[PDB]
């Protein structure tokens, strides 16, 4: 039931937040279903540079809201973000720069897709998975 909508980069903020123009208005988006291990908060800069590269170099940015709540308690839009068709959320997890997060308010459409990416980063012992 999900659909991709057009958006335009304003600023890459960090690993999992980007400011976009969406339907004429600037808003901050938090990437769905990705977060950082408690007390392995490194890879912060690496995750920021990775997301920054990905969005800044994209011809096309798309927002895809899930079926649950569209904004978090901080007022950030909650979405899957695509750079020239490649999902940023998935790429961060695939690189071992983020783990899959707990589901927030019904936003679980790509949870198994992201779990598959995470399994492979873990098998390869990448970044957050380097210590066992």
């Amino acid at each position: 039931k999900l659909h991709k909508e057009p958006a335009t980069l304003i600023k890459a903020i960090d690993g999992d937040t980007v400011k976009l123009m969406y339907k004429g208005q600037p808003m901050t988006f938090r990437l769905l279903l990705v977060d950082t291990p408690e007390f392995n908060e490194k890879y912060g800069p690496e995750a920021s540079a990775f997301t920054k590269k990905m969005v800044e170099n994209a011809k096309k940015i798309e927002v895809e809201f899930d079926k649950g709540q569209r904004t978090d308690k901080y007022g950030r839009g909650l979405a899957y973000i695509y750079a020239d068709g490649k999902m940023v959320n998935e790429a961060l997890v695939r690189q071992g720069l983020r783990k899959v997060a707990y589901v927030y308010k019904g936003n679980n459409t790509h949870e198994q897709l992201l779990r598959k990416a995470e399994a492979q980063a873990k098998k390869e012992k990448l970044n957050i998975w380097s210590e066992d």
